[PDB]
């Protein structure tokens, strides 16, 4: 077995063994689209003759705490073939693209996982939760204090530019936004259309500051499916949620929204507003520590300390954090706090209170402090949200 | 139809409209342990003769942010008959009973809210976030971080001080933390009992610093379900959940927890730790603003600030925040933060960010400082969990 | 194999049998007390030594249309063993019984149907309908037409009096009411007992002129079960649905009522009473025609007209029908009807019209004007509803 | 917002109304079939610029009791957009199509409700009753007495003459029975050809004087769903039955039919035929109550009377009904009965007895024998069908 | 009704019922493949004009233990219409066609049973049993005495070739082996690609002496269903589960294998492999018992031994069986052993133990050695397995 850049000749081997490994596969068409966000050099293969092995990583910009924009490496279409398991396969191609990725300059590396056990040795940590809410909305009525027709019920394909430029505003605002280039808007729009056998027709609402896109489920006819709500403004969200219950003929509103959604506070109960479902989001493997400490924005509330972080087989750091910013310098000083590179990742967005790490000792201290300082200092003012699954 | 506290004579009428009322009813027995927490005149009922309404409260002690004891009047048996709904029975009792618990200087009231729109327009709001985990523990690994025999398998009638003994050092620490008295004690120990053609026999994991009680489920044969886990030290949490995960011959435990609960950061793979449930816990209704306020500590990472607290028909108050204390104070000056008084009985455990009741319009403010300074200083340190329903 | 009437010594053998037979056994006790509605001579056993076959007959009365009551013969424990199926011991059984009944002076016989293809052969026909309606009450307002408190919730065993009174009037009136003996209230208001690992304790909705029994379900506790609601006024019957649909902590209530139930009519949204289940309720068997027929009254709106009916090997009459009564005598004239006993059976009572039956050719005749005329003549202006099981 | 008849450039914004408002709409090609059914001046539409609400009438031909053919208009494509629900367009739309139909001269309009609680407060009341039957076939056996090969099983696009001409004969003498025009075969045979990932092919089972359209479920490969079965003659329905409950590889045939169907009595076991649903079919406003009334047949059975009806809002009228036939002039006479307009509309087929809305309220009188009087006059000979869904 | 050989006239009448027969049918074009199978004279129809019934055999080649070729006539297309239920032309089919295979030469002739009850009457006896077994990937680990990368995944469409060549080993030397020809390879390639609304894309496991062919579920994403695994050596039926167990992204594999499956022994934990459904596979019928007797070899472990063998209306045989060969003469000697022809149909692949089929009574004898030798001769060293249906 032998791990190295795939060729034009190699292309065909890979998209078999995803089809095998993926029941979500795009196909080679999609699959070739998303392949203009790999550089050059951002594909591994293993050959055995035949592909038993790849990765690759994305070109990808993730909006961090205090609206920073990060060059970030997304991994995505990891597979190895059934027939070459538990050979280190994942561990050498994984090793070789963070290699790549440190070299070319990211602060940070990011994927969805397929399960919750593979990538936090590999030092990536859950940074964004997912959140199922599902509304029945025959019971849903407005709070007196609900802001709000403004909304527009339009088909998908006829307002593209309204949908990126809301979109746009959206990620360069919400911790976890992610720029989606034209490509992704084209694979957005297509999977709108109904298809024979499969999804239903996709409606879209329109708001100046605000859109979702939904479908009736193919199976359950009285659930509608949020597949996207972006919203800039809350008047925005209120009027799109409005509309949303407004769907007479449904019993059922689910979306996959973030924990600090507003709308169970939009409704007169609360309770109608079900938590059905939570799992990790975006992971995070912090590639540059210092690099990546020093890029975000802190919370202006805590005053300035001063600390020294050891990550792991990562490095040892003087870590200054006031006025909203750090400076994080080499240092050989005692270490205050002792984390994994994963735990840094699971902090990096606000999503994970450094308290809770601790109480489960992934994250080591003598100082309750400078626990509360860590806690609040990371903590991001606006909500981290997820933009979109790679 | 008459509003009145009753008499020894009225006890049968009530229990007669508590067991149509709840179907979890405790039992006239039972109903009589519990009774002892109610005082003098904290019981009011409805007559057309016949017990048609009735409420009642229990004089209870309320742990909140900064380890603070408050008495609290905690509203339970609160019933109309379906003979009489749409009446206005219940807005007639809660005004009587509130008039009594403000005279007699309670500072907060709280319940357990049968359906989440009933109680909002009371003054009420959920405080607590009750939080179901489902743990695989087929495929449960502890990660090498995480501490850890101390923990003994154990009969829970047989120890009963030293589960006292801990749950009363967990209450004094943990905002939501209720006082249980030895009536409840004895009525918790008699459901430990199996019961002919109902709950299974309960065991319980005894560590000198925590413990939990569990039951197999009466139908699922392969689901532990955990009544209660108490743990003062981040070790006794870690070694209960590793002598759970050793029930070998369960698929599946389950318990109502928090949402800041680190057991699934005990995990190599956190999504073993599925949340299947999620509600409102405890409600509160702020029954003196200015006393609740000063009574609680706040964070002492937020600096010093002043601003002007509007609560709707409950007062506006000048609001000066510091040294992780409040002042309240009466002010005629003009408001710079605006809600009703279930959203302040919402804040006031920290379960709730402002910013997110902001969001949702439940909360006004034109100072983006002033919200982000609120969400700070209300924040709890120690995560709020619920003691027990009442 | 031989065929008599049981001795004392017998019934031993025959509980066995009832508890293998009927998984709804009521119990050697409760047999006991329904056994005091069995005359001498009432039963019949088949003896190999031991019982493996059984049957008997209660004696009852049972009101028909024009609020005529009729002695009527009521087939019930009705068991072969499984050991002496496919031996032709029901054939010989009910001969005998029938035999017995008809010599007694029986008009009629009624049985409940286990299964619905037994009977027919024997000539009993379905003569009413259950419908069991389940409301989802959380949606369910009344009509501004609808009547409505008169309703007081009681405990069913302190007002057996006043069900008692209700019942007799209802059944006096409704086709297909049957007086309840003491012996059957007794087993009534033993049943309304919550049961260790059975089911829930029953409460009762008292109305000057009408009751409601109802009970959580065991297993749905969001399900209320009305195992009886007698009604005798328009009035009673809206306020008992006023105080059921008051049932705030249930999601369903289910009843087993008749097909022309007025509550779908109650309610703003009629679906909101759907219909979950439909069966054959009473089975008659005519035991002697003429003495029935002439027995019930007609309607008065069919005018004047005379046919000849015959009977499959039950006779042949000139029936003539008028001012709401028949005249039922022998002639050996030609038909102008034909159909078996069990049909005549299912018209009796006015559950099933003439013509739809003649639809399916289970009854013949070349006029179409005389079958119109049938099924006007044996209408029952009062609706037939179930009175109880036996 | 604006109520207007629609332009051909509204229709697009129509089209996208009815894709969001209907899970089961036909698509724009088969809406443009049932257009030609659409009079010049039968549609509605409110503009904000975008289609926000739309309805329309179609010219349809009703059968009523006596075989009489009223001309009606048939309400369809009635939507209001999510986003401007709770502004009373439904109320003005409604208006503004009733009074185009009034002054069109219509006696009667009509229509299938999305949901039971809208229609009533627009004068419409429930006029027919579906009924699913399922048969468990592997248990049928037909009756003796049961009629009965003379019929051929076919595919449906081969005999469309034959289905036309029986469905023709059956409209023509079933109350319910619609006129079916070519546009609805032509939308129906191509509804009879399997869809990719969809629903499986249509076979037909043709008698001279009946059909039976049905198809294996596309997801129970057990159950055969029966979309259509007319017969004209009893001969023809039973052996059609015969034809279906002989398809050997099928576990269940389900049909939807109406609560007079013979199929149960078919069969040596009635309780095969399971009600497994039952819902309102057609709803009728009668747009004019005097041509109404004297436009059908009433029952001979009945003798001679007179009395006085007022509909609330919708005049009073002497009501004379004899020899099957009634004359209805204005009148200012005391009321004998009177009655909303809808419960008219739920009278006039026969499917809901004067007796049983009387038990409800909806319709007034202090003369029980007037009662029983229009129980017998306004029952239907032959029992109300529902043709077909629009 | 004629029974006749059918014309190309009559293939259309035939797709016809075929398509209301079989919900699994082929289709016309797939149906003309198979046909390439059918002999002249291989057909029979039944007219009434239209096509009422149709039953064919194919030519296939069956081995039976001792790796003996049989040539068989494999029933396929048996239908009789709905329209024609119990009228014998099943009974006149079976006859006509059995005719023609005896007269034909065929030894044996074979099919799948659509119902467990129809065929034993016409002489065919269940002789191959089908068990699923269902993994739970997620928990196998196999057994250190496992054999075992050899294998690779592949497109099928790209390896017929080792497909067929492994299949024909496979086949020549598997009791219930049948030779498939070109035309059932092409129609297996065609089920092998994606259907838009139907089954997902197959992949393949090839190894030099194995492979393969596996699916996702349609609805279950989480459970791989194996369509077919043809193994030479226990190395390729070993390192092809190894292959299986490693599909990573699956909960659970299904096969449809034969009893004597080894894959439980492969793991650590047998129960792992659980068998999830058992049925009847091929059905024989011996159309001439001493040429079927004559062919197969028989245990080489049994010692010489003769008896007397009858068959039920079918012969009476000196049977002689020693060195694994079989004499099969005419006698008119005592039968020593009886039995109807199905019952020799069910012993023939050694599926069935002759001690089993005489503890049910179907095989009559006095000896107890003769079963014990009949049990013993019988057995097929080689398991028994199930090509595939036709
Ligand atoms: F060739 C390439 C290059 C990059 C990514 C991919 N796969 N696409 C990723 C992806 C992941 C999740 C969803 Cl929902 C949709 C798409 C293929
Ligand atoms: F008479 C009284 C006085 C006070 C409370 C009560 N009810 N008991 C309350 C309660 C609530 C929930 C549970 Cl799980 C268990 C118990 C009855
Ligand atoms: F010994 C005897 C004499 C008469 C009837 C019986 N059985 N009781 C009948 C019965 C039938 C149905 C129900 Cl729900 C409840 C009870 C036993
Ligand atoms: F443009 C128009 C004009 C008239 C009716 C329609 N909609 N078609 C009605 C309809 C209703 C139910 C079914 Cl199953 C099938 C079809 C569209
Ligand atoms: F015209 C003919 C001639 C022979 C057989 C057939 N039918 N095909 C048989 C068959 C049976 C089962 C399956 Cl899965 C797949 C196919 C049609």
């Amino acid at each position: 077995v032998t791990l190295c850049s795939p060729t034009e000749d190699d292309w065909p081997g890979m998209f078999l063994l995803a089809a095998a490994s993926f029941t979500d596969f795009i196909g080679p068409e999609s699959a070739t689209a998303w392949r203009t966000l790999v550089p050059t050099d951002g594909a591994v293969v293993v050959r055995d003759s035949e592909v038993v092995g790849m990765a690759l990583y994305m070109d990808l910009r993730l909006t961090v705490p205090g609206e920073v924009v990060l060059p970030t490496a997304g991994l995505s279409f990891v597979a190895v073939a059934p027939t070459h398991r538990r050979r280190g396969l994942l561990r050498a191609m994984c090793a070789e693209l963070h290699r790549r990725i440190a070299d070319s300059g990211y602060p940070v590396a990011a994927l969805h996982a397929s399960e919750g056990g593979i990538y936090g040795r590999f030092g990536y940590g859950p940074a964004t939760t997912l959140h199922e809410l599902t509304v029945d909305r025959r019971f849903a009525r407005f709070h007196a204090d609900a802001p709000g027709s403004s909304v527009r019920l339009v088909r998908p394909t006829e307002h593209r530019g309204e949908f990126e430029a809301i979109y746009e505003r959206w990620r360069q605002q919400v911790p976890g936004g992610l720029l989606r280039p034209q490509v992704l808007w084209d694979e957005l729009l297509a999977e709108a259309k109904a298809a024979p056998g499969g999804d239903r027709e996709s409606f879209a609402l329109l708001h100046p500051d605000g859109y979702a896109l939904y479908r009736v489920d193919r199976t359950d006819l009285k659930l509608a499916r949020v597949s996207e709500l972006r919203a800039v403004t809350a008047d925005a969200h209120c009027a799109l949620w409005r509309a949303l219950i407004g769907l007479d003929s449904m019993e059922r509103i689910s979306i996959i929204t973030h924990p600090q959604d507003p709308l169970p506070h939009l409704l007169t109960d609360t309770r109608l507003a079900r938590t059905t479902w939570r799992q990790d989001g975006l992971w995070l493997r912090i590639m540059n520590v210092p690099a990546a400490l020093e890029a975000r924005g802190y919370a202006h509330e805590v005053g300035e300390f001063s600390t020294v972080l050891e990550v792991s087989d990562g490095g040892r750091f003087a870590l200054k954090i006031g006025d909203g910013r750090a400076r994080c310098t080499p240092t050989d000083a005692a270490a205050e706090i002792e984390m994994d590179r994963d735990v840094l990742g699971s902090l990096y967005l606000g999503a994970h209170r450094a308290s809770t790490l601790a109480a489960a000792n992934r994250l080591r201290t003598k100082d309750s402090q400078l626990l509360r300082r860590l806690d609040a200092a990371f903590a991001s003012d606006v909500p981290v949200q997820t933009a979109f699954e790679f």
